């Protein structure tokens, strides 16, 4: 897939297209149904199927710092919008380009000029030129002989409106399940692993891996959850017994540094650290609130109640395969 | 109108003065009885009427930095006692003379020696010498025969008590319009504008001018608020269509950054960038809560409800004309 | 009392010992119970009491900054022992030794090698070896025929169990009347003194003294509270009319830095100025929480009811004399 | 005079200008020479005079953080465009907008759509475009019968190039009069005034007004200097005896910060002043001295005395200069 | 290659070792003398080869935050370690065990008791037990019989000690020539690329890729430097026309910031290219230039394209010298 | 001794003094001449002997956070003042009072209204009222009848002149011996023990003791120096083999950090304890080296020995001198 910064970066010869447009973040559900009619036209045509998204969040520019959470990084959005089929990646700066053009020299540039597009889907709440004069029903005219367009409604599903405000607010209230099911696949982070307390290994009260992410993105309630950790492929010598690309049944543990979060991984049934490596955290379930510890025992105790319901929940998890890991580890006990 | 720092810088040969004593913040409703009655009594007698004043708050003396908020600067309050007719303000620091003197030394070095008092206006709730020790009533009868004490009641009506604090309470509730009313004027804050967000012009999401203030300065709670935008007298240049002199209406959002607060103002129906200038921003009324965003679009929806509040609510306050400004700019639509 | 840290640090050749295990973290009644099971049983048999105790905590050992807040410093816990009747104090650090050890092998080099222990008292909560396995009973068991062990109960009293979590709660919700009750001595804090707002002396709204402590220290709650304060034994110079070695009632003013807390103590009838000195704060009493003042008068009013209820409550605190101070300053009135 | 974000805020509804384009920071005498050209050939047709300029310095766009340092703010640009009498400036964000386009492209957009241009007047070095393409040269052949094209060698005087990076040399060595040489003015800097140390009134240790400025603000290197204070334009009452739109004898104290800032510390001759919340300008005429420790009073009092003296000397030879002295001013030959 | 954590995490089960100890940082050309005597020695015998290293660095432990700067991380030493045969880490830490213990009891314990080894290899430099009590000597005498101890001469090679000390020095001056040639290779650091300034694309003053590193990296000096990058291998998608598995011939800036923070930025030459979220390495080759300021963007350009210039020709005498060259690259001689 | 501050505190009881007036930073040499004249009158007529000091620092008034070192604390100063025999210190604040006055109105208010002085001593550079008007000429004329004023010259000896100044720069050289010299005692800082690396044990390169002090406090230039340690009276439990009240032999390590914060690190000879939580004064006798990095644990340890026998040197020197040693102290010829 091509990932462009820019309409200028775009190649001027660029046959034909088939493009949506968006932010895209979480590419969720309703993303989901975007990119599948985007992708299916532009087989129909031979056709490439682009994606217009942009960076920095629309948002953002007018109000700088307040942007939303992200729920996935750019990176991720690019790594998920190629697994489900595109070809191309437009990615556009709005204090670069496009955010003063009218409604009418926004199309003829960035869908004609730019992209030669034949056909293009886009959301009912997506809108577009100077101070969002254009909306989808402006787009269809503006249309009407030049190109096709075809407008997605909202995504509805068990009287909850999937977008990318619902995801964050599941994840906000650690309700990492009901986000799941928004985003058609467990939520996740990918990172590179510290040093934390202690070593990874044989103690169960050192994690076998600390990560830190920055405040901008979204990350569930603090808490702990079930899910699973799989260190990404890699060539590099692993500290104790876990493998590569396999994915480790694990209590998870997000803080918050007293806005910078940290997420801490008890794998479990693994003597293992895993410092350098990059490690994705999949979550499917909250287990419970953060809780202050006054003793060793009390801490350890409690530990060991996380790893039991983690057990519970991620046996459970395995049977919603659509959602699980192709290769997982999880132990039926200790 | 004369400012003097300390005693020591008060001419020798000052002839006759009428004095009034307090903290005068905000110069409410209350401290326009005292500086009347005694602008009348110097009138009278051909003398100055002098304000006596304390910088830094008195209370930040014992308990520094949990001093009380400055509903004016220091620099306001003398330009509103010139207003309202004080010739000279003598402005005493506690930490340098009169803390701990008795109230008879407090009185004859002060009011006699340094002031020659022939009057002198104090509120009920006045307090001086060490431990605070003499109240009005005391400064009655010390000066028996000496010189006339005129001592005024605290400010009650419509059953609110009028005082520094009750007006500090209603700007942190962002019940500016009650703020106003113990005033008895616009509440407003002076100063520079700085870059912000984009440009301030043809983009409505962009505010016409951003400021930031320190977190002694009192105002209002985060919220959107309606209000007049001056431009304070200049020669400098000015971005786009707006004049010098002219109180603009503007949809007012108070923030803070995460104690230091951010000003910024829509300016209704205006395009202009007022980086570099000097500024007033004048509060008229509450229109709504801060909110988060997730779209440009759901942004702007709000943004335009906010203009249109604010046109309601200032073309209701130009009828106040006591309140109003003199020459304002403020279109029936957009 | 010796103090060694870490086993290599006691000496080779000592004869013989009975020892008690634990955080002892506020040396508080229960604690009592086992220091003095184990100096009455090393007296018995002509052997040194040692206490066998942790730094750092062994929480903050899996949960780095998360750690309990100390109730008293670890050199205070070294003076408490000692006044207790406690020979030795082993000094444990759970990330140098004796974190991955075995029950066993724990007890092994532990009591035996490195102690040459006959009798060994530990709590019913008392926990030990990797994973915390071990317990009050595996204790009885490995040292059956080997050394005595005794296990004593958690001490309740008035229905509440008397902990270092107890005490905390109760510092934490500013009763440190219970907490007191559970220390079976006035909780106190000792520091140097530095320079505050404005000078100790004729003033009564400066404080005698101020004082400032580390986040990990605990303290009660931001308030008032009446106590005494203590110059500890000192040649130095006292600016005015307090004494070394005698608890002045003082009304005490704990507050947040805007977590590093301060501790102001207004001694009564006193005008001195301990700038340089050490100084311990004994806490008797809670006054009244925080308020913010927005008139000198209105901060002096209060200040003087502090007082009031601070001598009411300091002459009760006398007539409970086991833990009131042997020499001590209050007047009758001012 | 208008001021202009971006080639999209400019009016439709012009239709011919005259047009300089530079940074044109400090706005010095090499600069002049581009204005006077423009203004004098703008009053000659019909056609207002417009001045491009950039902000944020084309250089920071590269490498931020790394900016040099402002001789004036964006803002006293403006001022010093207007006074030169520019009747529009045009201000490019490169982060916007031109920096992508192609010599060909950046021509007929800035000088023939936006501004329909019929003359334009650039510098020697003048550079524009796509990786620094376009040239003086490149220039004036794109342009052949609709603009005329007038190139200015940059200014030699005295054997001395005189640029903003002279210019910002020779603030940094402390040498303001050579500063001055070369902007055809005092240096200043303007800003509001706070609480520093005591009260402005008869003792003379505690300065008259502080200032604080960003590491932004290109500033003499640390030391005492000869200058004017003048309190700008206002109806704000003034603490002490002086007023404002008058140039005050001053014995100027550049300062740092570990917090980054600068500080300007105004003591002004034989006034008994305290300054706190106007806006005041502060002109620099000479160096004085370096800056020094005191460890007494006495010592401190001493060298302030003898910063005083100085000051009344080389201000009374700046009076006596003519040429960059201000219109109304106060000084004192005696204490 | 397995990675133990204290004598704890190494298998009771291990039944025969060869042993080489040491901190290793940078595993220079003495360091791989050390590791192939005990490889080769270690399949001679049917037994395990295996490292002892330290961390954190026994320095530091006596000296907080004085440690040397990492040559390599910690990271990359067991990457390296393994390149070279090893079949355990074993990594000590000095707040943990071994640091009490005497001469007598360091060798029991550690390379009998844990380890069970035959045969040891150690530099003469060598220092083991309370107080650096323990030497090359003091170590073959406690051993006889049971364990052969191979010490090795610190290496020396065209009159230049090759330590640690001398590499951080070669870094330190901005000579990565030395510095590599001391190590056996290009010296190399690795990191997520990050954002920067611009988009990486066209424009040649922006960047291909920004990282940034802790104050503990030993990194060159602040200057340009030849170099390769090398895109790690991934499946995620590359904006741009670079492939991963490929070293992209670079200029490469290094730089400082107030936050600490040491910096570096990768202009790959002949590629439009944005490398934000991928894992590079980055190869040092030669020194190109010291550290300067820029006050024009014609200036800058002028300067990055002399650059390029400079690391075609050093680069390309770096593929001819074969030795350190990387096996597929990226090189034009021609823009 | 008493301690006032401000005139107020004063008793009005006070009917006849003896005054001294200086800021006494240090008590040196030269400041012991002034105290010495001052008491012995004192003692002559029935009066008490007054010190008048200033906090904070005169300098600190006109010119925050521009105030010299303290070479002592304000503490340190009561209770040098107060071994020499000193009654009263007053400690007048210049924010508060006698800043704005007139000499005339100066003497008065503070040597005969407060103090109700007979006799003055003062140093020769002495110096008082409105912008250091008044003088010890100026002193010695308005205080006819009433008051004998003694003016005492600075202290000469050996080609050297002993000032607060003077003792600043020996310090900040790191020459103690001459600061030592200059003061008529062995330089020392007093403060809490905190913990910092490993724990005093057996180990020699973990510290016997830690502390931190504030950029306030003059302290000598970073390095390695010989100096005694003492643990001040208390009934706190000792770990280790150390007394209360015995100054012990120790080489003493003065660095520096980010945060501001100066540190010093004793090594106290031949003792194996943990200071934390006591209050300990270390004492400065001689420099022995500058600082340096170290990149191996056997090299640090190579050195610290080094260090101990060129403080047992030193350290038998300052015993065999005599006149600055300690009462009781502890050092050992031999390890």
């Amino acid at each position: 897939m091509d990932i462009w910064y820019g309409t200028a970066a775009v190649p001027k010869d660029l046959d034909n297209s088939a493009v949506t447009i968006g932010v895209f973040d979480g590419v969720h559900r309703g993303h989901q149904k975007l990119i599948n009619a985007t992708v299916e036209k532009a087989r129909e045509v031979g056709a490439k199927a682009i994606m217009v998204t942009f960076d920095p969040h629309p948002v953002s520019v007018f109000l700088p710092r307040e942007a939303p959470l992200g729920i996935t990084t750019l990176a991720e959005r690019f790594a998920l919008a190629e697994s489900f089929g595109i070809d191309g990646v437009l990615v556009i700066d709005f204090t670069r380009e496009l955010s003063g053009t009218s409604p009418e020299k926004y199309v003829e540039f960035l869908l004609e000029d730019t992209l030669h597009a034949s056909h293009v889907v886009v959301g009912a709440n997506f809108t577009f030129g100077e101070n969002a004069a254009g909306t989808a029903d402006s787009l269809r005219q503006i249309c009407q002989s030049r190109l096709t367009v075809d407008v997605i409604d909202l995504l509805d599903d068990e009287g909850v409106r999937i977008s990318s405000t619902t995801v964050r607010e599941f994840l906000s209230e650690g309700d990492v399940a009901r986000a799941n099911w928004a985003l058609g696949r467990h939520f996740y982070v990918t990172g590179p692993v510290v040093r934390g307390a202690g070593r990874g290994g044989k103690e169960l009260g050192f994690p076998t891996a600390n990560q830190y992410f920055h405040d901008t993105v979204a990350l569930p309630a603090d808490g702990v959850y079930a899910g699973w950790l799989t260190i990404l492929p890699t060539e590099a010598p692993v500290s104790g017994n876990m493998e590569p690309e396999v994915a480790y049944a694990a209590a998870i543990s997000v803080g918050t540094n007293p806005e910078q979060r940290s997420v801490e991984s008890f794998v479990l049934d693994r003597d293992a650290d895993l410092y350098g490596h990059d490690v994705k955290v999949e979550f499917v379930d909250h287990v419970r609130a953060m809780e202050k510890f006054d003793s060793v025992e009390q801490l350890l105790e409690v530990m060991a109640k996380d790893v039991q319901k983690t057990r519970t929940l991620l046996a459970q998890d395995v049977q919603a395969h659509k959602m699980a890991p192709e290769t997982y580890f999880l132990q039926a006990e200790s």
